[PDB]
DNA sequence: CGCTACATGTCGTCC
DNA sequence: GGACGACTTGTAGCG
């Protein structure tokens, strides 16, 4: 029970119970593959059909059951829910929480595998390329948004909404930029939008705003010029 | 390779090579306890320093580095990606994807334990009380926004922008509906706003917005007070 | 906790 | 394929 992994194959009753109980209080991962049932009720409500599936339960809470397909979890509670095994018919993995209350129950006919990892991780993501890379960009030289632009603030509440950055310009104009990391769409022209409407309120007409990113939608440049609002090309840098 | 089943724990370089690439061929799932480094270069860029992790790879070419924390994979890559086992200075995992280019590299510096799983699933979720859920609704009774109140048109696309429902109310007004299945943010009265400028450039001031949903944040409430629209509180149906 | 907006979002789905 | 918007979104940042 200090070795890193613990595996059984076609595990009895008695080795279930054992593995999933140490794993849940050793704070530890549990990894099984079974074919299952699962039952969701919480903010929606699903019913999943008998089938092989790859089980997780995170020492935080985190319960996820992924399908032989996709990105996703077919299921999940997210980190904070309380597990627990319970034996009925059959085994029932069941995870439950109270704000908003969900309750996932995944219902165990075969289990072909349980297993315990003891992981050890210190590290962190180190990540490039995000908005806050391209803010951060931005500020350090903002000739690359247009001559005698002076970045202000950064995350900025106005009355309602948050602007990425507030600024001035070179005919001393306030200046709202909405930052987008990858190709920006309709929605980023309704934020940017949004702001400066609410800022043309208090400021006056000179108010712009500029949409900065790699690329536009086609939406997003009619509904952009359609309003009067301008576009600078920018990349999100790579550290 | 017949079990639906195979784990080797330690395994030596030929068994991981061996079960990795039967995974693979198989169609089969491929999971890994394995101390790793991960280098991500793509859409973004990240260096994810050594420690314990899962690593699960899916037939159809997901691929996913779990931490003991959260419910999101630290790394991953979506479905399409093109799997290998490459043999370096140590063993290494790599996810190439075209269009966009990203690839994905997870450098195994010791394999805790190896795994293929034949899995056999034929059933989808069945899930209720989903946006979808709440516009049956309307469809089918048109009285839980207001009497006199006709629908015509769901996701239907406007000028820019596509609308949930569009209809009519009693006095000939026209009416758009905003659906939200869970408590309406900026993003949604921001979207009806849009919706009900778009239609008043055609129809005149004959538009009504309805943001319909269980209830409003704060902004979103003051915006919608604000630019005048309207409210009916609706929780998706549990079928 | 509630609000706001980003994300390597992922995923369905209308033209 | 490109555009557009939902999702049990999850997650951080702030107040
Ligand atoms: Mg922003
Ligand atoms: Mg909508």
């Amino acid at each position: 029970s200090k070795d890193k992994v613990t595996v059984i194959t076609s595990p009895s009753t008695e080795e279930l119970v054992s593995l999933v109980n140490s794993a849940l209080l050793e704070e530890a991962m549990l990894t099984i593959f079974a074919r299952c049932k699962v039952h969701y009720d919480g903010r929606a409500k699903s019913e999943l059909g008998s089938g092989d599936r790859v089980i997780i339960v995170k020492p935080d809470g985190s319960f996820l059951i992924h399908q032989s397909k996709k990105r996703e979890p077919v299921n999940w509670q997210p980190p904070g829910s309380r597990v627990r095994l319970e034996l009925r018919e059959n085994p029932v993995l069941v995870s439950i929480r109270r704000k908003p209350r969900e309750t996932l129950e995944v219902e165990l006919e075969e289990v072909y595998m349980v297993s315990v990892f003891r992981a050890e991780d210190y590290e962190e993501l180190a990540l490039t390329g995000s908005e806050a890379e391209m803010a951060e960009l931005i500020f350090e030289n903002p000739e690359v948004i247009e001559p005698g632009f002076k970045p202000l603030f950064r995350e900025k509440a106005i009355g309602t909404g948050i602007v990425a950055v507030l600024g001035r310009d070179s005919d001393g104009n306030i200046v709202v930029l909405e930052l987008k990391r990858r190709r920006a769409e309709l929605h980023a022209v309704r934020q940017l939008k949004s702001y400066v409407e609410i800022l043309r309120e208090e400021y006056g007409d000179k108010v712009r705003g500029i949409l900065v990113a790699p690329s536009l939608t086609s939406g997003a440049k009619r509904l952009l010029e359609k309003e009067g609002l301008e576009f600078r090309k920018l990349e999100p840098p790579k550290r």
